[PDB]
């Protein structure tokens, strides 16, 4: 076992290897902060990520159990990936910190893009590329925003917080629809190449209520065939004793882009959850052909999600994921 040096960090303490230097802080999230570090053993930089309180609950040590098991699964160029998990502790009994470790990208895309096409098609193309594979393990983002999108300098990208604001939200979220498909993700990648496209959030709701009226604003109210899928008399009234509007023209509402982008948005932005592109079917798309290759495009090995419907003690989720730290098996590169 390595040795670890203690440091005081924005009111956080930050006990780490001492393979990991220069730690400075990059900022923090609803779940942990995460600092910026130099890994002596690869010469890189790296992101640390200490949990705040992973084991406060069980929904918390649950949270944690989840976080470290999607990381330990996602081996693919445009998803985050772990380089290490490290607890200070010497034992379960002592278990009670968690940090994570991975690559180091420098931005995330609401830093970047406040864009010029052919950046677009390749941000979008590898958020695309991303999804497929996270999709393909039967795991749902349900929350893609510029936040969640690590970038660097060679604008290659990361898809981060992915598996379990409202203005990337599908309408099926803020309606609390029992079940989503895996094209609520689809959605998100249509609100966030929109807002690359045109520098402007494209559904800039102030709440649930505000936030659907400009989608249908956009994209129509829904017809008697979309209807028809609709059980709740709640949901289905309102949007029957609603406005009435028609489906816009996309050429017209995005006017200058490419209209292989505006074709793609189309098919992207579509209410029917069952009716919107795929990830897979979207790479395959012309907005891409200079990007998109089919024998590069992998999907990702099955995940066990089981243990998402059990019920367990603190102590039991506390203990499966130490179980998980001690197994971890780091890439070679
Ligand atoms: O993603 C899951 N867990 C998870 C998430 C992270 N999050 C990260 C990582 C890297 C970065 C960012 C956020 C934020 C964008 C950003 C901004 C500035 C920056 O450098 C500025 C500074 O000036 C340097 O020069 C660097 C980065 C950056 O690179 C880190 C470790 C994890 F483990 C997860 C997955 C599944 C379920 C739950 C959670
Ligand atoms: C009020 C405007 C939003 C209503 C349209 C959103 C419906 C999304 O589409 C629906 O998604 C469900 C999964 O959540 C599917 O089971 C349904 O088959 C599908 O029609």
């Amino acid at each position: 076992r390595p040795t670890f040096y203690r440091q005081e960090l924005n009111k956080t303490i930050w006990e780490v290897p001492e393979r990991y230097q220069n730690l400075s802080p990059v900022g923090s999230g609803a779940y942990g902060s995460v600092c910026a570090a130099f890994d002596t053993k690869t010469g890189l930089r790296v992101a640390v990520k200490k949990l705040s309180r992973p084991f406060q609950s069980i929904i918390h040590a649950k949270r944690t159990y989840r976080e470290l098991r999607l990381l330990k699964h996602m081996k693919h160029e445009n998803v985050i990936g772990l380089l290490d998990v490290f607890t200070p502790a010497r034992s379960l009994e002592e278990f009670n910190d968690v940090y994570l470790v991975t690559h180091l990208m420098g931005a995330d895309l609401n830093n970047i893009v406040k864009l010029t096409d052919d950046h677009v098609q390749f941000l979008i193309y590898q958020i695309l590329r991303g999804l497929k594979y996270i999709h393909s393990a039967d795991i749902i983002h349900r929350d893609l925003k510029p936040s969640n999108l690590a970038v660097n300098e060679d604008c290659e990208l990361k898809i981060l917080d992915f598996g379990l604001t409202r203005w990337y939200r599908a309408p099926e979220i803020m309606l609390n629809w029992m079940h989503y498909n895996q094209t609520v993700d689809i959605w998100s990648v249509g609100c966030i190449m929109a807002e690359l496209l045109t520098g402007r959030t494209l559904f800039p709701g102030t709440d649930h209520i505000d936030q659907l009226k400009l989608i249908l604003r956009l994209v129509g109210t829904p017809g008697a065939e979309l209807l028809k899928k609709i059980s709740s008399e709640s949901a289905r009234n309102y949007i029957q004793s609603l406005t009435q509007m028609p489906k816009m023209n996309f050429a017209n509402v995005f006017i200058g882009a490419n209209p292989l982008a505006v074709d793609l948005l189309e098919k992207m932005l579509v209410l029917d959850s069952d009716k919107r592109i795929t990830a897979a079917q979207a790479l395959a798309h012309a907005y891409f052909a200079q990007y998109h290759d089919p024998d590069d495009e992998p999907v990702a090995d099955p995940y066990d999600q089981s243990f998402e419907s059990r019920d367990l003690l603190i102590d039991e989720w506390k203990s499966l994921t130490y179980d998980e730290v001690i197994s971890f098996v780091p890439p070679p590169l």
